[PDB]
């Protein structure tokens, strides 16, 4: 069964994480090849991390307090937080976490579903940029 | 270490699902609740039927059968399909399998994982249309 | 020739033209272009000596009319975009710009008018709009 | 009247000229207040020049050439090209000509409509780049 499932997330595109939420500073316990690939860190530089090295310059602070509150209380999140790859390259992390408790109710993990929507939102970016240059002409108009 | 795979899958929002290749017509013995979202259908009907009740009149029969050599040859593949929700509801379905196999490299079940890319191809599909309706405004 | 050149350099515009006449009765229009003739759909006899605002209908905006009439009885410039329909019945938005006409007394003469389709830009922003949709969600 | 016309050219935004099709150069003739806003020239920089001095270093050639071979060719033409302001500041040209010819068919003029589509162009573009983002994704 359990083999099938790891087998599941290292089929997965998205990057997956396991944190260890009962050690210091949730450390990555797991990523799946999607999460290699997505960030250009190989996993030997990945165990044992917080997730926050992704973290770079332009990184919305307000965005990582959230999600720093979030995990201290032990809830999902759903952020869309700028992160950059190993190559200094950004890209934007549509990023998902959920807890994982055990039978007792002890948080002992946390999962994360990270995503790259750069070109989604780049493309948005642009033809807002576009329409906005249009709708301020028919506001003089 | 097994069930943090199992919360993981659960928390993706794509649709993942798990097919026994050892019983006949690939049952599905799993789909997380991505997939109950995205197809509109409880899980408790859709355990024990193969994937191909989410086709319908207008899927692409080339597409069915691409998948279906890919998979009695044991292979991974990557497909854009049309699908239907339990409502009738269309939508295009980027599906890709991977096979799994045993130690004794016997093959044992496929892993699917479906996303809704309707939105995505449509995107495309009108602001196409809107680069032509703007490139009207310039003769040439 | 002199006076003639200039008549070609407005039949050249694809943009619509029209000289309105603004001492008779009902500012008629006195010359539209060819230009004009494509844009609205009619001929220029069912044009010349009528007053443009047969070019509105059902769901002109009152507002941007009211605006655009005020500028007129004060000869001054305007432009605006205006919901008008082609003689076939069919809505298209003008992109339409005024200006007065003075004689070298300066007293008001005429006005004129140049008219751009521009509904295949509000079209592809309606496109874009709804492609928009999804992700805004 | 026909004065009309040219009264009526004088407050139009967009850009006219007339060129004398017999002078050496084609010089233009005149030139309305539009032209010297759309160009930023005053008309007395303008009157007697070739309208190539609008033109600068990301000018198309091909669309140069197909403008010279028209104007030789006494034909009508309409293209884009891109043109520079006296500041250096360049804009998209919607260039309309046509010929003037008189009674005895003698081609003697051009008349010129230059229209600045810039922001018509610059939409374009930017969703041409949307676009190669959003295929991408697909
Ligand atoms: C499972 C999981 C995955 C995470 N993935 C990311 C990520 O991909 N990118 C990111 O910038 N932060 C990610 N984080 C958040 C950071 O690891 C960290 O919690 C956050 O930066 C809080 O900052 P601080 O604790 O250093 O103040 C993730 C957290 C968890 C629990
Ligand atoms: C893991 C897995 C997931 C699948 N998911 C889908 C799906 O979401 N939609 C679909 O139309 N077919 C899906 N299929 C394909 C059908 O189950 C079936 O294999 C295909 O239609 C083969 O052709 P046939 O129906 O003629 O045998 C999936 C197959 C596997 C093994
Ligand atoms: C030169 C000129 C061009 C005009 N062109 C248009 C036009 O293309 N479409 C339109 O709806 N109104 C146009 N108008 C406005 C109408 O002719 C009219 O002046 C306006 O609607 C004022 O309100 P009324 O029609 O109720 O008097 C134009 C006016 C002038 C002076
Ligand atoms: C009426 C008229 C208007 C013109 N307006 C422009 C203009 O606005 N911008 C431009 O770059 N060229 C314009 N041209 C083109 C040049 O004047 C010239 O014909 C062309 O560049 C020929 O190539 P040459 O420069 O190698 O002789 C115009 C030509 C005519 C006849």
């Amino acid at each position: 069964r359990d083999e099938i499932f790891r087998i599941a997330v290292e089929t997965i595109l998205a990057g997956v994480v396991i944190t260890d939420a009962q050690l210091p500073d949730y450390p990555i316990v797991y990523c799946n090849p999607g999460f290699v690939q997505l960030t250009g860190y190989p996993s030997e530089e990945v165990l044992g991390r917080n997730c926050r090295f992704l973290q770079g310059p332009a990184t919305n602070p307000e965005t990582v307090a959230r999600l720093r509150r979030a995990i201290h209380e032990g809830r999902p999140a759903h952020v869309l937080l700028l992160n950059y790859r190993k190559d200094g390259q950004p890209f934007w992390n549509d990023l998902r976490i959920a807890p994982v408790r055990d039978v007792e109710g002890r948080l002992t993990h946390f999962v994360g579903i990270q995503s790259d929507v750069s070109a989604k939102v780049e493309g948005v970016r642009l033809l807002e940029q576009a329409l906005e240059e249009w709708r301020s002409t028919v506001d003089t108009l």
